[PDB]
């Protein structure tokens, strides 16, 4: 147990990132979403640094590195948020950032109440399944390799191999506490189901942010440079079916 791999994941895990939201001003759709967008931009910088530090990531073609990050950031961020919410507030609220916590009122004011419900549900799963910090860490890494173009990447072979190895690492983590061969199988099943559950949530958020970007000027919501570029160039590839999540289960 505690292989080199685990040492690495625990070492590169991003720290706390604030949204920069003004909690003194009364909530408003525009302010809440603009802050969420700014948070996304800030978190993206951390996700990029984190990914480049992942074992074997830099071996992928440079265009594939940027591509997987551009396609998987939503799922990665939502999954990490679900974890923060569970550990910080026991899933009572969505802990996007220390300065941007959503209670039911904000979930409503944000105009994405249903999406927040699914996200809070995901947060609860971390408790219902008793997910460990190590399991969380390995699952999150695997999420970076869980969405690619239907026609493949520049060098699919390398990606396929890397993804396989990350799956193997999850196996090791699972086997490192399951004496009985029955609980080990069940666990992998459970975690892959949890991992898959992230995709539909990310898709709904992709749909929502895309629409928001389109009418951003009319509702006065600001989108930082990178966010606007990725949501108008990469996200549509996902929504149009050119890029799809890799599901474990059908
Ligand atoms: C990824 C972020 C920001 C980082 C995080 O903690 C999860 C959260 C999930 C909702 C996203 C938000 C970024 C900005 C988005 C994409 C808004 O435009 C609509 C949905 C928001
Ligand atoms: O032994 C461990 O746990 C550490 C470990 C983790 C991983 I992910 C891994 O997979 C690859 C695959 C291709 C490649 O170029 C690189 I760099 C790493 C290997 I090999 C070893």
């Amino acid at each position: 147990c505690q292989p080199i791999f685990l040492n690495v994941l625990e070492a590169i895990e991003p720290g706390v990132v604030c949204a920069g939201h003004d909690n003194n001003q009364p909530d408003s759709f525009a302010a809440l979403l603009s802050s969420l967008n700014e948070l996304g931009e800030r978190q993206l910088v951390h996700v990029v640094k984190w990914a480049k530090a992942l074992p074997g990531f830099r071996n992928l073609h440079v265009d594939d590195q940027m591509a997987v990050i551009q396609y998987s950031w939503m799922g990665l961020m939502v999954f990490a948020m679900g974890w923060r919410s569970f550990t910080n507030v026991n899933s009572r609220m969505l802990y996007f950032a220390p300065d941007l916590v959503f209670n039911e009122y904000r979930m409503h004011k944000s105009r994405m109440y249903s999406q927040c419900v699914r996200m809070r549900h995901l947060s609860q799963e971390f408790g219902w399944l008793q997910i460990t910090p190590q399991e969380f860490l390995c699952m999150k890494a695997l999420l970076l390799f869980s969405i690619i173009p239907v026609d493949g990447l520049k060098n699919q072979k390398f990606f396929d191999e890397l993804r396989m190895n990350y799956i193997k690492e999850l196996d090791r983590i699972i086997a490192c506490k399951r004496k009985n061969p029955t609980s080990c199988s069940r666990r992998f099943y459970q975690l892959t189901k949890l991992l898959d559950s992230v995709q539909p949530i990310a898709r709904e958020l992709h749909q929502f942010t895309f629409d928001l970007l389109i009418k951003s000027h009319m509702v006065s919501v600001d989108f930082p440079e990178m966010m606007a570029e990725i949501i108008s160039v990469q996200v549509p590839k996902i929504l149009s079916g050119k890029v799809k999540p890799i599901y474990f289960h059908t």
